[PDB]
């Protein structure tokens, strides 16, 4: 039968995804009922590539473009935190080898056009970002690492001049009414802790009441904007393994991932900098860095990274 043997297989593509698995920390939940939850719903997505015998294929949401709080990160372009978090990804996939010829591969998708007007960047700079992350790919040798950019849909024509207009078509034919987006968020802890990160993180980069009211709209339509690339990814890439930069409940179809270790949950390299601690890289904030007693490192003359 060898199903036993199928089993075997995806099982161990699992338990390495829930070593690195990036969730809400509670000791009231019991995480082994989490992964039992976890393994029935990720199983299956997986089986159908093994049974298949092609590559798993994976999808995330990341790297969208560096923060603007200057006190937040260090610089606009992609820093060693990407670099190292990039770099995690791909041997991820390559262990996937040694269990299973086919490998693994990961289609990293660019978040930075869809939200960039509520985050306050420049649509220049996020396109330089996204260039930069691609190059960063080159640099490393990252085989596994795709990219899926806004312009890669076939209904956006191409509006590289106008991003404005690739965002309202999406949010026409992909988006949710903001007023069914705050309903949704509100009926769980977990919606309710999307709801306040991005608010705090919005709030952070701005850098006061009225800024914090600014924040709590602006959650509403960066998480509609989010929510929106996700369904155009939905639909794009159904079969893959869904994969977040976000903490994830046991049931949800995401699966929560870590790519560098971090004391918060949310944080994301675009939102930090790479600090080298007792020989160990952390992802920190760059203000709680310089009161730490941190010297900065530089590579290629940008600054990469602050060690201590
Ligand atoms: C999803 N998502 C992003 C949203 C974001 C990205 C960049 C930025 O400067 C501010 C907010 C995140 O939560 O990291």
């Amino acid at each position: 039968s060898e199903n036993v043997s199928l089993n075997n297989i995806s099982m161990q593509i699992l338990r390495e995804l829930l070593q690195y698995r990036r969730h809400l920390t509670d000791p009231v939940k019991n995480s082994a009922k989490e992964e039992e939850i976890i393994k029935t719903v990720q199983l299956p997505r997986i089986e159908y590539f093994i049974k298949n015998k092609k590559p798993i294929e994976f999808i995330l949401p990341a790297f969208p473009t560096k923060s603007p709080n200057i006190n937040k990160v260090l610089g606009t372009a992609p820093d060693m935190a990407e670099r190292l978090s990039l770099i995690f990804l791909n041997s991820f996939c390559q262990r996937i080898q040694l269990y299973y010829p086919p490998g693994a591969r990961i289609i990293i998708c660019s978040d930075g056009h869809v939200f960039g007007d509520l985050i306050h960047v420049s649509d220049e700079v996020i396109s330089q970002y996204h260039e930069d992350i691609k190059q960063l790919l080159h640099e490393v040798g990252a085989i596994n690492l795709s990219t899926f950019n806004l312009n890669d849909d076939k209904e956006l024509a191409e509006h590289s001049d106008d991003f404005n207009l690739q965002r309202q078509m999406l949010v026409k034919h992909y988006a949710r009414s903001e007023a069914s987006i705050k309903d949704e968020l509100l009926q769980n802890n977990n919606g309710l802790q999307l709801y306040r990160a991005v608010t705090r993180f919005l709030y952070e980069d701005s850098l006061n009441n009225a800024l914090q009211k600014d924040a709590k709209q602006r959650a509403i339509g960066v998480i509609q904007r989010s929510w929106a690339w996700g369904s155009l990814l939905d639909t794009h890439f159904p079969k893959a393994i869904r994969l977040s930069i976000h903490p994830q409940p046991a049931d949800s179809i995401k699966f929560g991932i870590h790519m560098m270790p971090t004391r918060d949950d949310w944080l994301t390299p675009w939102h930090g900098v790479a600090a080298n601690v007792n020989g160990q890289f952390i992802l920190m904030k760059h203000k709680e860095v310089q009161m730490m007693g941190g010297k900065l490192v530089n590579i290629h003359g940008k600054p990469s990274h602050y060690v201590i």
